[PDB]
């Protein structure tokens, strides 16, 4: 394709982890909100300490939140980030293709530079195949 | 008579999450970052059917650490469990309530047959005693 596929049905995949990024954290833009990480079956193989098969997809699902009496509550989806494994097609950015969908909508693709900008930051995790998230129990 | 420990619950569908911080009314026992998981049968009730027997919902509660204005997940504090069985759990509206300390099967937390859990969940009689709603 050259392009990353919209990950249909990502919401029924394995929930890896969540984190909250609030105002004042260095990454308030653009990663401010509650985010959840999801992984398909092939991605779990790579997360477990296996290698990542082609077809492995990880999803960053980012929500705005609202403060409600000492509770942070999920608001609207801001975007999904998608990493799709293909050693051959996405060799230019380390075997992963990078894409963002605005509000998680399939038409609102965000990345304009082949994912160089995305890769630039993930290149730090060379040791773990460009993935920050770690599996927890 | 007892709620079964929900083996494999971490591979279930993630319904939603929420953060309860110090000061919230529910701070104990429920303070922390929590995620709600549902088995296949519980998804039927969530998308608007009746909840069939065998439906299980799970409240998975982690501590968090605040680090330069990020909330990072720490250790699992407990899980809350609702298990649907109209016959066995008639006394608590057809749901069995149980708490597992640290998410370990040995550490049962409920000592009043679920009455305490049931008293608050009863506000949501209209939606079969469930607070969580499905979101996209
Ligand atoms: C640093 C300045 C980043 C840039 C630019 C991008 N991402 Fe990244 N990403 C970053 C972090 C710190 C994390 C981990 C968050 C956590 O909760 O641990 C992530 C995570 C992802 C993931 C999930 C898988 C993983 O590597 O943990 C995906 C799918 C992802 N990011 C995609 C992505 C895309 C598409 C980006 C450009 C549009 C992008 N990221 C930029 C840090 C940084
Ligand atoms: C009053 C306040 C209570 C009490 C005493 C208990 N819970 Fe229940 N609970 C409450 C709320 C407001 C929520 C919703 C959280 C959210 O929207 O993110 C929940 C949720 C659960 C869930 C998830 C399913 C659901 O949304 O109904 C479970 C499985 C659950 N709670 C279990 C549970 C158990 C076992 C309790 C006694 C040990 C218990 N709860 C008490 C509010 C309240
Ligand atoms: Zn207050
Ligand atoms: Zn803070």
């Amino acid at each position: 394709a050259t392009k990353v596929k919209y990950p249909d049905g990502f919401r029924s995949w394995y929930h890896v982890k969540s984190m909250v990024i609030q105002p004042g954290h260095p990454l308030e833009n653009p990663f401010g909100g509650i985010h959840h990480v999801y992984a398909n079956a092939e991605a779990i193989q790579g997360l477990r300490g296996g290698n990542y098969p082609d077809g492995a997809v990880l999803v960053f699902d980012l929500f705005d939140y609202q403060e409600d009496n000492h509770a942070l509550v999920e608001g609207k989806r801001k975007l999904i980030g998608v990493m799709e494994r293909d050693a051959k097609r996405f060799s230019a950015t380390g075997g992963w293709g990078y894409e963002g969908f605005g509000e998680g909508k399939p038409d609102k693709r965000l990345v304009t530079d082949g994912g160089q900008g995305c890769f630039g930051c993930h290149a730090a995790q060379k040791e773990s195949q460009y993935v920050f998230s770690r599996l927890r129990d």
